[PDB]
């Protein structure tokens, strides 16, 4: 059943061929069940951590090692009858690093909770039907409802499916549709058609939508659609959409992953080319094995060298410290990578109600008549502060404070608010806050009455639970509410019939106390109360009143306005017929006007300030609200999204206006406009999609089920601490305390993380380029092994890891928030900076070959053929009597390596100091500054000795502790590094850009 709202009740009945009075036969039920399925959202399991691990190896750069390890395991096995008792470390360290790293990656995006599980909580298990085979309402499983079912719902039901309402049994049906609108206000249903086929939820006043709940009354309807075809079904489909998302930063990292590998691959042809360059002279005397494994020896080494294994630990650690400082701010970060995202965000879309606002309806203004004299009428106007339901607040006249009980008019106003009311207030002792019981607009009246305290009741000493309704009980003691003329559509108001407590049924002094929509109520007054007197309602008194009502209704006041009145001489109860609501407007006539109250749902107090700081960081703030446009706008103005008088014709839309724009126009409207009102959940994610199609990194902030699709679709979803579970579990971050200031601090953190990552990516890859450069020289110069895989894995996980993690501990830049955000198209490392790690790289590459190549020559400790003849590790015994005169097993020595690796280390240590500042020479920013980094260098340095001295280690990594002379050379070749970056740091600070 499509478009049931745009037809008549009989058209919907006829449509399925059912009587409203008997229901489906159980044959119809069978058929309809086969044809439409069951009435439930399908579960989404969500990937079990086997399939995640497996997916971690789905990208090249890991597959590249997963391949290696195997070949190092091919090599691990086919080891000569020599170093046999641990040739296997290579394969296994490697394969263990794979798992580790891959575990970390899955772990950091954690999260059991499942947003569809949370959302099926709004599926009732039971619903109620009429069907042909029994006369009375049957109470079956909700999932067994089919389209065409006659269903009944009543107070506190969860609506089990999407239903066209057939008849309303009570005088009104009041619905809470907050899962589709964000708003808890009751919607007053009716049964007429709503012909517009494009009507939005807010407009389908003749439908019940599944998962909302009935706040008052009783209704029968016909099911139109069920399961996945409902409004909650749409929300569910958009939260499925699990197109594996990555942050902006993760994608960058991946781009960078893909480039690293299309390095490694080109270097292996290159290393395969200078090899097949001298493949034309093997003197063929030792099998094509000695060369077969000469690739997949340096081809493993080429991978271990180029990959910065390690990045994942120090990156994960970086994020993890950010996440911990955001905890101190009461921002919980559910997904470690999103602790960075807001740092590059350019647009923040925000829900209003409960997010930007407190979602506590408050009476902020009221008035009564002051004085009347022919055409002269003045008002007493008052303001009331407080924006929670808590009874804390004061009443002002002119911004000076007053005692309400001194105005007789305020006394009667409070009286009407307390009696003409079906809600109350509760203190929630577990949560330590006041909470409404019943409707927000009514509860507003309750808190008002408690802030007026018109009879000077003593409340300083009441427990908070007792305080919740102290003043109201006082008023209830004066006057007994006998019955309510409940609210009806034809009169726009409601009343309560009351007798003085302590009077007899026959006595005089019965009153009706009326509240409602100002116009109808003001027309039914013939009098105005002045103090404790009464005078005739006249044209200019009415005119005066309507005048400020008008104003209050339409500023960036734009307040919900209620008139309060009293029937001084109501009819005798006997004369009233209660069962006939159509009679009620007449019973509510000959009224005395008393006062007007103006309420709104107010912004949280830090929002205005937060919006202005986003603006300073170049972030746009856009409101997407299920609520109506006039409040949307008015609030945008109170919080600085619009200036107090900006014109906003082309800058604010309803759902329905937006749906009338063409595609190109909609898309443009998301750049031009700042206020989107009366929308559906789909509109929110659609606006997000459009903003993202200009390549903006887009955030979503909110609290509702109606927000979940947009939070999921944004680059980051931020949920409020007091909102729904559904919103919370679609989010990456939660503001536990609801402080929107935290957003701005989250931006600051974000930028600071990006900067860290830049600085220790540059610092580590540097190292990485030097090792590729050694390995490609202990090759194209047929040279003995300068550095081995077991070793680079150590420098690359640990000795570089401790400092890289230590550069972490920088206090952020002073100026990171005064600057728009980085463009999505700004590469990680680029330009100067790439050149600058390159040059570091090569110098390492050339420095490590050397210190090896110079414990082979100039080095008293192993005088080798000092005219470059060290190139031939081929003709060992092969040409033993050639250019020789001593040993044979001298290349496999640890020394050439222990000088080679000692330099790859001492060089990266200095680099760890260069690296404290991208540009400010070590001269001007002293290198003692970050202590933890020097700390880190001692940890690293000492560890480097553990592998030279602690008995077992110097065999695995094949080393030997060095002569004092030895280090002092390592040190003569490493210390220059500093003056190297320095020439790159003068050139930067100056003859470059500045
Ligand atoms: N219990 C009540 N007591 C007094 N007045 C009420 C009561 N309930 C509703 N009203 C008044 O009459 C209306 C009730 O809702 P209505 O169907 O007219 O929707 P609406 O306010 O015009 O907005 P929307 O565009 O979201 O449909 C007013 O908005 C409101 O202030
Ligand atoms: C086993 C596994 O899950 C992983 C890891 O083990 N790693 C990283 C990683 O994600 C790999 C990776 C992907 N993209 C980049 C960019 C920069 C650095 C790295 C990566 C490290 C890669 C590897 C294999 C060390
Ligand atoms: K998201
Ligand atoms: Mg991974
Ligand atoms: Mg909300």
């Amino acid at each position: 059943m499509e478009a049931a709202h745009s037809k008549s009740t009989e058209e919907c009945l006829a449509y399925f061929g059912v009587s409203e009075t008997t229901g489906l036969t159980p044959d119809q039920v069978k058929r309809h069940l086969e044809k439409y399925g069951h009435n439930e959202l399908p579960a989404e399991e969500g990937k079990s951590l086997w399939e995640l691990v497996i997916e971690q190896f789905e990208d090249l750069l890991v597959r590249i090692l997963l391949l290696a390890a195997c070949i190092s395991f091919v090599l691990a096995w086919f080891e000569e009858g020599e170093e046999t008792i641990t040739a296997f470390v290579e394969p296994f360290v490697i394969l263990l690093i794979l798992i580790a790293n891959a575990i970390v990656g899955v772990w950091q995006e954690r999260n059991a909770e499942n947003a569809i599980e949370a959302l099926k909580e709004y599926e009732p298990e039971m619903g109620k039907v009429y069907r042909a085979d029994r006369k009375s309402v049957q109470r079956i499983k909700a999932r067994d409802i089919v389209p065409g079912d006659i269903v009944e719902v009543a107070v506190g039901d969860k609506v089990p499916a999407d239903i066209r309402i057939l008849s309303i049994k009570s005088t009104t049906l009041r619905v809470d549709q907050s899962i589709l609108t964000g708003e808890s206000v009751s919607v007053i249903k009716h049964t007429e058609p709503v012909p517009d086929p494009r009507a939005v939820n807010q407009d389908k006043k003749n439908m019940l939508f599944s998962g909302t709940n009935i706040a008052a009354g009783k209704a029968l309807g016909i099911v139109a659609t069920t399961g996945v075809s409902t409004e909650i079904g749409k929300i569910r489909d958009q939260m499925a959409a699990t197109e594996q998302d990555k942050t902006p930063l993760q994608q960058k990292l991946d781009e960078f992953g893909e480039q690293l590998s299309k390095v490694i691959s080109l270097i292996c042809v290159a290393v395969w080319l200078i090899n097949i360059g001298h493949f034309n002279d093997p003197v063929h005397g030792g099998s094509w094995i000695r060369g077969a494994i000469y690739y997949f020896k340096i081809a493993v080494a080429l991978a271990v060298a180029a990959i910065p294994e390690g990045l994942p630990a120090v990156i994960t650690t970086c994020l993890a410290l950010g996440t911990r400082r955001m905890a101190k701010k009461n921002a919980i970060v559910r997904s470690l990578p999103s602790v960075e995202t807001l740092g590059c965000t350019s647009v923040i879309c925000s829900d209003k109600t409960g997010t930007l606002t407190t979602n506590q309806m408050s009476v902020c203004k009221m008035f009564i008549i002051d004085k009347v004299d022919g055409d002269f009428c003045s008002l007493n106007e008052f303001s009331i502060t407080g924006s929670t339901y808590a009874p804390e607040g004061e009443v002002l006249k002119n911004d000076k404070p007053i005692r309400s009980g001194q105005f007789d008019g305020l006394v009667e106003l409070a009286t009407i608010c307390a009696l003409c009311n079906d809600s109350s207030l509760d203190f929630n002792e577990t949560k330590g806050v006041y909470e409404k019981v019943g409707e927000a607009t009514e509860t507003a009246l309750t808190t008002l009455v408690e802030k007026m305290n018109v009879f000077n009741t003593e409340v300083r000493n009441l427990s908070k639970v007792e305080r919740a309704n102290a003043c109201n009980s006082v008023i209830r003691q004066l006057m007994k509410k006998e019955f309510t003329l409940e609210f009806s559509r034809d009169r726009k108001s409601m009343s309560v019939y009351c007798s003085p407590a302590k009077s007899s049924r026959a006595a005089v002094g019965n009153k009706m106390f009326v509240k409602g929509a100002p116009e109808g109520v003001i027309d039914r007054c013939n009098y105005v109360r002045v103090g404790t007197t009464r005078v005739p309602m006249t044209g200019p008194v009415k005119e005066k009143i309507l005048s400020v009502i008008k104003e209050w209704g339409t500023g960036r006041d734009t307040l919900r306005c209620l008139a309060l009145a009293t029937r001084d001489t109501p009819p005798k109860r006997e004369e009233m017929v209660l069962d006939d609501s159509s009679r009620f407007m007449e019973y509510e006539t000959d009224l005395t006007f008393v006062g007007v109250v103006g309420m709104l749902d107010p912004p949280r107090k830090e929002v205005m300030g937060s919006i202005q700081l986003c603006r300073d960081a170049g972030i746009r703030v856009i409101m997407i609200t299920g609520d109506n446009k006039g409040t949307a706008i008015a609030i945008c103005r109170r919080i600085g999204i619009f200036g107090e008088n900006e014109e906003v014709a082309d800058r604010a839309y309803t759902g329905r206006e937006f749906d009338d724009l063409p595609l190109a126009e909609q898309r443009e409207a998301c750049r031009r406009a700042c206020c989107f009102a009366r929308v559906e959940p789909s509109h929110k994610s659609k606006i997000v999609e459009y903003l993202q199609s200009y390549d903006e990194i887009t955030a979503m902030t909110g609290d509702g089920v109606n927000d979940a699709p947009a939070l999921k679709k944004a680059e980051i979803g931020i949920a409020m601490g007091s909102g729904t579970a559904v919103a919370k579990t679609a989010s990456e971050m939660v503001l536990a305390d609801d402080n929107f200031s935290t957003i701005v601090a989250a931006v600051e953190e974000g930028r600071a993380i990006y900067n860290n990552m830049k600085q220790f990516i540059r610092y580590l890859i540097s190292s990485n380029v030097g090792e590729v450069v050694c390995i490609f020289l202990t090759a194209a110069l047929g040279l003995p092994e300068a550095l081995i895989p077991v070793q680079l894995l150590w420098v690359n996980l640990v000795t570089d890891g401790l400092p890289a993690t230590a550069l972490g501990f920088n206090p952020p830049d002073l100026d990171i928030m005064d600057r728009p955000p980085r463009s999505p198209k700004e590469p990680l490392i680029s330009g100067w900076l790439f050149f600058r790690y390159m040059a570091i790289g090569g110098y390492v590459g050339a420095a490590t070959v050397g210190a090896a190549a110079w414990w082979f020559m100039y080095a008293e400790d192993g005088p080798g053929v000092t005219y470059h003849q060290l190139t031939h590790f081929m003709q060992c015994t092969e040409d033993h009597p050639h250019f020789e005169g001593l040993d044979c097993e001298i290349f496999e020595a640890p020394e050439p390596m222990t000088m080679a690796l000692s330099v790859l280390v001492t060089i990266e240590m200095c680099n760890a100091l260069n690296s404290l500042s991208e540009n400010q020479s070590l001269m001007r920013m002293p290198p003692w500054v970050n202590i933890w980094l020097l700390g880190s260098i001692c940890l690293s340095m000492s560890l480097h000795f553990l592998i030279l001295y602690v008995d077992p280690l110097p065999m695995i990594f094949k080393l030997k502790a060095l002569d004092l002379t030895q280090w002092l050379m390592v040190l003569k070749i490493s210390l220059p590094v500093i003056g190297l970056d320095e020439i790159l740091k003068f050139i930067a600070r100056n003859y470059l850009e500045g």
